[PDB]
């Protein structure tokens, strides 16, 4: 499945090279342009446990994820993830524990210890 191949092809983009958030793009975006930290970002997704047993998608209200870039509002995978991208850009992420909810989890929506993939279209994105 798309997680597998995440393992399989995904690039490390963490700091620490410690394979916590990696990433395949799925579809190139345009220009050279990616977001800075502060910027307005507009995103659909879709996301799961690893396992398959929970399933969140932005288009359950055909409406864009929208958050501020690096200012920790999501989860810090995302705050890595995000920033690599292109407008128009979609990207695959499998993302260890540490870069998500760690060992406390956030009960009872996700368990202690969890590995989470999400597909992500970014948009666009504006300055503050
Ligand atoms: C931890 O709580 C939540 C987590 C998510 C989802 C999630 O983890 N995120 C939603 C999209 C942004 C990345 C990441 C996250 O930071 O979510 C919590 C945040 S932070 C700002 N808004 C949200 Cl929602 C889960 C992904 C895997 C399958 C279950 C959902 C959506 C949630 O609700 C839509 C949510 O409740 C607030």
């Amino acid at each position: 499945g798309a997680p597998a191949t995440v393992t399989e092809q995904g690039e490390d983009i963490t700091s620490k090279k410690d394979r916590g958030v990696l990433k395949i793009v799925k579809r190139v975006g345009n220009g050279e342009e990616t977001p800075m930290i502060g910027d307005k970002v507009y995103v659909h997704y879709k996301g799961k446990l690893s396992n398959g047993k929970k399933f969140d998608s932005s288009h359950d209200r055909n409406e864009p994820f929208v958050f501020s870039l690096g200012k920790g509002q999501v989860i810090k995978a995302w705050d890595i993830g995000v920033a690599t991208m292109k407008k128009g850009e979609i990207a695959h992420l499998l993302i260890k524990p540490e870069y998500a909810y760690g060992s406390a989890g956030s009960l009872p929506k996700i368990p202690s210890n969890a590995t989470l993939f999400f597909e992500i279209e970014l948009l666009d994105f504006k300055g503050e």
